[PDB]
């Protein structure tokens, strides 16, 4: 229904995330988020946060 995940910073992709599929797969890839991640705005550009399950 709705999993609770939870977008965190990602240390590894750094500068911009333009695409939210190779987020995701950086971060099911680099780490145990199966739930990928997606593009998520911060200071000062747009960056990769992965979705943990809380």
């Amino acid at each position: 229904d709705g999993v609770k995940l939870c977008d965190v910073p990602s240390g590894t992709w750094s500068g911009h995330c333009g695409s939210s599929s190779k987020c995701s797969q950086q971060c099911k890839d680099r780490e145990h988020f199966a739930y990928g991640g997606a593009c998520h705005y911060q200071f000062p550009s747009v960056k990769c946060f992965c979705k943990r399950q809380c």
